């Protein structure tokens, strides 16, 4: 309870390079101290070090120091002897097996339990500059001990080198060394790289269909038709900066229309919300199986009110500021990159702007909850898990979601446009349509943003070390330090980023059908690049335990259920589906079409509404022309109700909403049957439970 | 384990009536059998009884046999001594409170599990009689017996007299005395009835604006002024028996409708979904202070799935049978009593068929699963709990269902109506309206049929025990046996009715909210019949133990669910109330009508579609008018478009389904957030767990 003594043995070795043990190699180390002290705050550090390391050995613990070769940082060598080990497995509830005994990870993992007893303290407040286990030896090297395992060798060799990226996880390997933790991360992705796989196949017959129907989806044909789509004027997209266009670049458009909106795709949104179902279903089953054979289950006012009402009010305004702001920002950002290959690079610089701002969303969450923070970890860390998650939420899919249902959804008819404010003219969609741009955003977000992601993921730690090492053996704990200590919640942001490409798969999946496609491709880089970072460059973390992958399994049904409603309402509205289904049907007909049998001939020319300039009136200047055509089901001008709603409108916004209803209803019971017909617990495993 | 020798202590004793005890009075009686062996089988029968009361004898029970006073019949009493009931204390998990001993309760479920393990394949092949504990006393009595506790007196008085209607449940004296199961109804009947006088002032509240405005509801006046709605000359509602009508009988059909037809009821919807959902959270908070409280929680391949898909496939044949046969013979008992008094007959004469039916029910769904029975208690009593409640949720609500979604929803102009085949001409609803149909059938549901339910309640075992008696001092044996026996699922008839009546409150909440009131009512009157059913009149059950409701918990959460479904349905389809918004706000206006502001007047002329006769004509022989008016959205005779659905239909259609779509969300989304920000444990509860 006193600083009686400093740490035993205090002696200097660094002769053997991959020794774990001490210098009689007798003990192994099951963590790392680290402190400069040589050189009124130096002394008073000193008493506090001294106190805290006479407080690990009164407890039990053997402390061992040396310092660096490369002077004037001193290490200091932490083992649990066997008594120690012994009693805290006995008050940890330890799942040992009952017919050198325990693993290094749950050594080190009970260390921990010590130093948090009696950590993080000291080396918040400068007091400690590092504490950490050890790995086994060099990733890409055997260790020079024969006894000791090379296990980081095995897992760089045969799980994190690229040159085995087709072979299975050695999913109890990697919980094995690094814990339970990493392990179900691992698990999880893998289970979903299957689930990919198959929704990617699905995908892809979806799009194969849509492509040997290429050549006789008639819309498209005749859009690509200078007979029928090349006739057709439509009106200037914005105000004085665009042209009269006709509509033949939708000929290129609508030939990938017709490939990304057809009966393939509807089938793959119905699908894809069974395949969500199946895979949250299987997910709980492989998770209640992973429980059992890890046995992951162990364990171990008005104005208060007030406060958290108005804590939320302030989170949800900020929430609102940066929801506007983003809309802002890709708004400005194309009228920037205005005056494709500029949407890559848009598409970068909005990447940067958001991970710069994401650095500000990390730092303002946690400010958030540094004043009211219960300092329990996991119902906090549920909390900033949510928060962080809305906050990536609302950057991500803001930028999707004003494309999808906000962009060209609320202006008018050309005469009189819905002009905002001073600066009006809000803009519509691209010629190509919503959908396109949509598909197209999430093309570049998928392949792109996953490259230029794992590219960073690999070099950012790669780079920091090589820099750290910039400025001749050395010994474990000293290549231990040098390296880049995975901070708070690291794991936490793979497990956004994957959730961040879950929602994108899911949301959107009525727009392309080639996004579990894409995800598959990004998940089996990703497997490689999480575990080659985490194995070479990134200190070893001290092993923990979980059961599950934690709020982000609400997360998921949440981003589910939020799913069904987004590809529902991306079908009716942003989608062209039902307007051409309802002309195929109710109006190539003699009440109101001319063609005898229900047919899609005609359709183009009928579905759009005209506009003569009778109306400034900045159309005039752009051209000689008199009449444009738009995308919108208002009567023609000279109509009793001109420029009004027509009957052709309402129906097929009621088909619409119709549609919506029909899905969502039919989707969500078929869910519900599905989650009721299988068993979140597997047979196999209740069996083995009953053992 | 051999029939070594008899009930010991064969002796017989009648004179004192209140007697717990046996001949000796040490111990009391924790069970009685009732058996009849002087008058092949009836030496085989006696075998088997023998060898029944030996083994009782031999495994620490004491059996005493007396035969009646008034002969054959022979009953024999069953003691636990005190080593048996200890070392089943052990063996049970039962939760002794530690600082005679056995409340009766307990023992006798202690010996009925005995039994039980060793007693109703007995009963049912005719060996035993009957078997059941005693009461303490008779009920309008105290007990003769000084000493033994008149509990079944004190609840008599207290809790079961209807004098008492107005006192708390003594919830610990009904669970201690009668079982946890029927403790637990109980105390979830008297929730309910506080959740239900919760809304039930609101309704009452909401009525009231609804009912001082009826003389401003704009409609309901026009329809009842012969110069706006007495010129309107409707089409016959069917063919070739029906006559042209005005529209003044829809007088005081539209002053009722306006009274139960306003936003009222649309506010009292959305607030009757935030009321079920806090009903069910508050209930599982409850349900956990309850299982504190008393301590409920305790605890003691092809081929056979291709007959599990062939059960279900059977069980929804039957279930669209009696669909269709629910339908059919309500058509055809208004169809009889057409050639109001009549639907109060009507009405008495569907209960009949229904009770019928419902005892053909039972039976059907006793059949479907005695082939597929595995025979342990609780998923057999489940899967039947849920087969007879969508029997029977089939057959009352399928004649509302009929009603409000079906009826008069899929016909066609009178000029060519929908006919479905050699009989056709399918009816429309009521000149009143389908909404008033409904609400009226729901009134009459309520009020008669909650009053005629407890009456017979109250009468029939009554009747039964009186006529059992038909054919001088009774010991408490044969007085318990004169008394009706709770048979199987007795306490699941009651949580039918119960969840039934919350299938009506909630599902149909939209048409008149007048329903939480008269459930209300007829809440504070069930408790106390049936307080008073199973005191006096009802046979005394064994004990048992159940933490929550059972399925009726996830049936009701499912009736939440169908019931914000069906109360958007119910306000868009079956309500007028769309219509009339959308004419207040889109019909009276320049663009389509005359007035300047928006308003309501105006709206019966302009919502009903006219029809000329230019069609067998049975128009022309009902009188000699040549134009009637009829409840669609047709274009009138001569329109280029005649009959067909116009701009006004398909406006009035699409707001519909963007009622539905913008309810449904909203109401959804506040059930989700009410739901997460509501802990399903109290926080006392969760304090007095930590000790
Ligand atoms: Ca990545
Ligand atoms: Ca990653
Ligand atoms: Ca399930
Ligand atoms: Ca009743
Ligand atoms: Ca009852
Ligand atoms: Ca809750």
């Amino acid at each position: 309870n006193q600083q009686d003594f400093r740490t035993p043995e205090f002696e200097e070795f660094n002769g053997k390079p991959d020794s774990l043990f001490f210098t009689d190699g007798q003990r192994r180390i099951d963590f790392i101290l680290v402190y400069e002290d040589e050189s009124g705050t130096n002394e008073k550090q000193k008493r506090k070090r001294q106190a805290y390391e006479s407080n690990l050995i009164c407890h039990g613990l053997q402390l061992e120091a040396t310092r660096s070769v490369s002077d004037k940082l001193v290490f200091v060598k932490v083992h649990a002897p066997w008594e120690v080990l012994c009693t805290y497995a006995e008050i940890m509830h330890i799942k040992l097996p009952l017919k050198s005994f325990f693993n290094p990870a749950t050594r080190s993992r009970i260390v921990y339990f010590i130093l948090s007893r009696v950590i993080n303290r000291l080396v918040s407040s400068g007091i400690y500059k590092a504490a950490f286990p050890l790995h086994d030896c060099r990733f890409n090297y055997e260790s020079e001990d024969i006894s000791c395992p090379s296990e980081r060798y095995l897992l760089y060799r045969e799980w994190a080198h690229p040159r085995s990226i087709y072979k299975k996880q050695p999913l109890d390997l990697i919980r094995k060394y690094y814990g339970e933790k990493i392990g179900i991360y691992f698990a999880w992705l893998g289970y979903y790289t299957q689930m990919l796989l198959l929704a990617a196949v699905v995908g892809v017959a979806c799009f194969l269909y849509g492509y040997l129907d290429q050549d006789n989806c008639t819309w498209s044909k005749e859009v690509c038709d200078p007979d029928i789509g090349g006739q057709i004027l439509m009106c200037p997209q914005c105000d004085r900066l665009c042209p009269f266009w006709r509509l033949n670049i939708t000929c290129e458009s609508s030939k990938k229309l017709c490939i990304f909106d057809s009966f393939g795709t509807l089938i793959f949104a119905v699908f894809m919300g069974v395949w969500v179902t199946l895979f949250l279903e299987f997910w709980k089953r492989r998770q209640a199986e992973l429980e059992y054979e890890w046995d992951t289950v162990e364990l171990q006012t008005c104005g208060k009110c007030i406060r958290v009402t108005l804590c939320a009010s302030a989170v949800f305004f900020w929430i609102l500021l940066i929801i506007a702001s983003v809309i802002g920002i890709i708004v400005y950002r194309l009228s920037v990159f205005i005056v494709m290959a500029t949407s890559i690079t848009a598409s970068i610089i909005s990447h940067i702007i958001i991970m710069i701002l994401n650095t500000i969303y990390e730092k303002v969450a946690i400010m958030i909850t540094n004043f009211e923070l219960p300092r329990t970890q996991t119902d906090y860390e549920n909390s900033l898990t949510m928060k962080m998650f809305l906050f990536q939420f609302v950057n991500y899919y803001s930028s999707c979601f004003y494309i999808a249902f906000f962009k060209g959804k609320f202006v008018g008819y050309p005469g009189d446009p819905v002009y905002l404010l001073g600066k009006y003219r809000s803009e519509e969609c691209d010629p190509g349509g919503c959908l396109l741009e949509l598909t197209t955003q999430l093309t570049i977000i998928m392949g792109g943003k996953a490259i230029w992601n794992n590219i960073q993921e690999v070099l950012l730690p790669w780079v920091m070390n090589l820099i750290g090492r910039y400025k001749k053996i050395t010994p474990r704990w000293e290549q231990d330090y040098h390296l880049q200590p995975m901070g708070k919640l690291g794991l936490f942001y793979e497990y956004l980023e994957m959730i961040i490409q879950f929602g994108f798969v899911t949301l959107f999946v009525a727009s392309f059908p080639l996004a579990p496609l894409l995800a598959l491709v990004n998940n089996i880089l990703e497997i490689r690049v999480d575990a080659w970072k985490l194995t070479t460059q990134f200190r070893r973390m001290v092993p923990e335990k979980a059961q599950d992958i934690g709020a982000w399994q609400p997360i998921m049904q949440g981003i589910a259920i939020l799913a069904v409603v987004t590809n529902a309402m991306i079908i009716a509205f942003t989608s062209d589906m039902i307007p051409r289904l309802v002309y195929y049907w109710s109006f190539s007909i003699p009440p109101y079409g001319d063609h005898t049998y229900y047919t899609m001939d005609g359709y183009i020319n009928n579905t759009l509404s005209v506009f003569n300039i009778t109306d400034e009136n900045p159309y005039i200047g752009l051209g000689n022309y008199t009449l444009c055509r738009y995308r919108d089901f208002r009567n023609p001008p000279g109509h009793p109700q001109e420029y009004k709603h027509n009957i052709y409108y309402w129906h097929v916004i009621a088909a619409k909403l119709a549609f919506i209803i029909v899905m969502e209803h039919i989707i969500y019971s078929v869910k519900f049957f599905i989650s009721y017909a299988i068993p979140d617990v597997s047979k196999i495993t209740k069996s083995k439970i009953k053992r």
